[PDB]
């Protein structure tokens, strides 16, 4: 009520080495996209129109010759968020008819995204076969009736299993379905465009390009993830079921603003003309191990000066990607430091309350600063929010 | 000359590994399962009286005591519990349970799978990685006969996960004045913090002190006894469990019986050294040490052979605590000539069978699972491969 | 509790002459073989495990062998006991349908066990059919329709029958099921694995071998009854049934132990090699005559010393089998003893009582012991637990 004097949202140094933070506000943006975004809000626009033809004219126009090129999908559409595209696929493709899906993948992202709820409410039947941790294609075949209209396979993006289980392999999900003439649909999730092993990260990722040359027939992912856009439901496949997708009235729902497309846009020029250094989520997970040292250092080198200040700087194995890469682990340079008169956990707390906040993560009492997630500006803003909290 | 039920040298540090037998039992038990088992015995009679009597009469009495439960039952094997357990309350009734909890442990059983068959109506709720307490009471209704709940023991969830505390279940169940039933699958009989192993892993005592309607586990894994499938809860319940005609297709032979009797006796007389399973897992890791550098100098004399031994992290328990990773000295083994894939293949058609872990063609023997006994057999093997 | 420092299930020494023993544990076991269970047992094994491929395995594969060229079926499988076989069968066979049965085969074996019950259990459908003493093909065959699933027969081994009284004989009964496309099951029950008349037993009891060369679909049976093995329910028959069977939900429900596998195996070997007096349920049934007195004989050599003692040794004509062969009679020496201070009644008691107890048959105040069931280390110890209880 009185907070209304200054807005609640603000800029925060993430140091949790944590690259895809869903609390933190998944992917940041580069000064690129940012002033295009700007450029385009700051009045009128092509938005919603044809400058050749002087007509109305489609938006997402726009994108989705972007997105043919780079996923190499027949088509493709673009809609508010994930959740939107699984409810919208859902709702357009399989209202009233079954939707196959192994009992491991109903999934629960963030806090009110849970596949069951969501695919319950869009008119689909869910019918799930296999069992939580081992689910085999004879599962699927098996629950194949005259009432199936689609093979539904979720990524678990943000947990992980691991023991006795089991999986169906894409390829097997598409031979499936191609033989029983049903369609497949992906929710990959991450929205990652192309193989992670190009930059040097050797990982079994899903990616729109290599699950779609596989023969899937619609595949999703949010704008926001590992595609290091703004927040996006991506959908691109078959031409046919695109079509009965932005079709749906509902779509007109889910419908994408301005900001996001224009942001949209950019993000998928700088893929076009391979500028990955340029997108920061994809920059901070390919950073140079030395990299991450120099920043370290550098950083040691601002805060020897601030009093009853322990510094040091170590090595160590990280899980960068939260939201998108929870199995992966990566070395990274943290910068810890200790104080004497101040437990950490209090110098935690006071951190988040300083004006800019800063979020590091604790071992033992040992303050870690993860260079993975920290920005060149954010380090004179580490020194002057310390000095200023310790030396009072 | 060979039947195909072999003694198997296990060096594969996996403590409840139910490819090699699960649980192994002690010479105690043996011996006394093979004086019941050389002549006639008192299995279904009663001495003083003249006439027939329970078989399971004494089991139930120890579990009784050991759990704390109002009554008990025992049939062949938890998958046989759960079967019977939910034909027998819930048969066209709805059971509710967490979709995380549908599990499939082993080759053949899946909780979806035995509960169809069971007649049981299955109500999942929640989501797969998590599952809150409202998901349960949800499902709540005219049809609803238990809230069941399955411990995860052969696999594991890491992530962004949730679950519905026991306590919280039973709080539900009371409510709504509906039954609990908790597969725990391991049959852990009492806390393990009390043998130095820190883990939250239920155990039927604590379970059953919660005030969990009904507890079930094997009685080959952490129990450490031979196969069996352990009930025990309410006396009313239980009593309608006996009475159902399936639990006489399920009525344990007379092998498993005394040797369960006689692994209980052990807990009760607070023997736990006696029971392997127990044992091995709370073995000393200089212990492990000296086994394995025991075994290390019968080794040296064999030619071609490279001979080290490390110090590594395991997840000794296979089919029972899977998140659980205790430190073992592993004999490692090379050959010039031989690949470590050669190797070990040439050591499981040996006579007796020796199974172990590969990495990075470093052939491994973790001394955690191996025997006094097996170490001079292990030479005597090797050197009838190698040098002959 | 007090009685729990001590285990209830002892050693027992049976001087009932009753070879199958319902009340005293059925088939005892040779030292071979437990010997050989005691080996699986004492460490780890290959249960479920393939040693040439390295990999898991089928834990009946071992047993499968042995029965398959033991009765001639294409295949076989074992479940827990008999009971759960009959189970399996008809739940997995014929849920739902029709099962034909005749009005005088629909039997109580043991106090738990009623077929009637199980089948109801079984989700079979009953049709009982004849009449309890007489039952003709005709009754078979006229109740065959669109739903009947499969003609049962179930073998009378607790129970006979005399007077006016039909049977169906089974290769009428195959016949009938040939004819009609049904599959025929017969629970023998006794699980009897060779004729008995190659022993110098003259009866018509079946076995494995015979009934399944006669054309029956499947045959089952208990392992610790006339098999002498322990306890299991074995299967035999066409493979296109025992595959249905197998792969039944349940069966894992049914899945026999590490111990009775063990068991099982050593016993079927013992077949294999022949040493049929190496099993001791066989052993017992074809005893010579005299060996029985020679047995008789030396126990009494043994007792003459004992004061207050009187002994005689008798023959006569016993029931030796009593879950198995109700008919059977066989003549048999017992010796027969008397006290002047003690009632017989008084006297068993106390002999069930002792360490180890001693369980016999009482006849108008004479006490006596069957040398059918008793073994040669019991002889010295019947005597010392005589003279303890008679001299302190
Ligand atoms: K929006
Ligand atoms: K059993
Ligand atoms: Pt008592
Ligand atoms: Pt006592």
């Amino acid at each position: 009520m009185k907070s209304l004097m200054k807005p609640n949202i603000k800029r925060v140094i993430n140091a949790t080495g944590v690259v895809i933070n869903t609390n933190l506000g998944r992917a940041p943006l580069s000064k690129d996209v940012i002033n295009f975004i700007s450029e385009i809000a700051n009045g009128y626009s092509n938005l919603e129109y044809n400058l050749e033809e002087g007509k109305r004219g489609s938006r997402i126009a726009h994108i989705e010759k972007y997105l043919n090129e780079l996923t190499g999908a027949e088509s493709s559409f673009v809609v508010n968020n994930n959740a939107g595209a699984v409810f919208l696929v859902l709702n357009t493709l399989a209202e009233g008819k079954e939707v196959i899906i192994s009992r491991g993948e109903l999934v629960e992202i963030g806090g009110s995204f849970r596949i069951p709820d969501i695919m319950k409410k869009s008119g689909a039947i869910l019918r799930e076969v296999g069992t939580t941790n081992k689910t085999k294609v004879s599962d699927y075949e098996g629950a194949i009736n005259q009432n199936t209209a689609l093979l539904m396979k979720v990524h678990k993006s943000n947990f992980y299993m691991e023991g006795f289980v089991e999986e169906v392999k894409l390829e097997d999900l598409v031979k499936l379905g191609h033989k029983y003439g049903i369609p497949t649909y992906y929710d990959a999730g991450s929205g990652l465009l192309i193989n992670l092993k190009e930059f040097g990260i050797s990982v079994d990722e899903p990616n729109f390009r290599d699950c779609i040359s596989l023969g899937i027939d619609l595949v999703s992912g949010s704008g926001d993830k590992l595609l290091g856009g703004p927040q996006a439901g991506i959908i691109v496949g078959k031409k046919n079921l695109i079509e009965k997708i932005k079709k749906n009235p509902i779509a007109r729902a889910l419908r994408i603003d301005k900001l996001t497309l224009s942001g949209l846009e950019m993000t998928l020029k700088l893929y076009f003309e391979k500028r990955y250094e340029d997108i920061p989520v994809i920059r901070m997970l390919t950073q140079d191990e030395k990299a991450l040292r120099q920043k370290a250092k550098r950083l040691e080198k601002l805060l020897k000066d601030i009093p009853g200040l322990k510094i040091s700087v170590i090595k160590d194995k990280a899980k960068p990607g939260g939201g998108s890469l929870p199995e992966l682990e990566l070395p990274t340079y943290c910068v810890a430091i200790r104080h004497d008169r101040l437990s950490s956990q209090e110098l935690s707390r006071r951190l988040r309350l300083a004006e800019p906040p800063i979020v590091c993560r604790i071992r033992e009492d040992q303050l870690l600063f993860d260079m993975r997630t920290v920005f060149h500006e954010d380090l004179k803003t580490i020194k002057k929010t310390l000095q200023e909290l310790l030396s009072i």
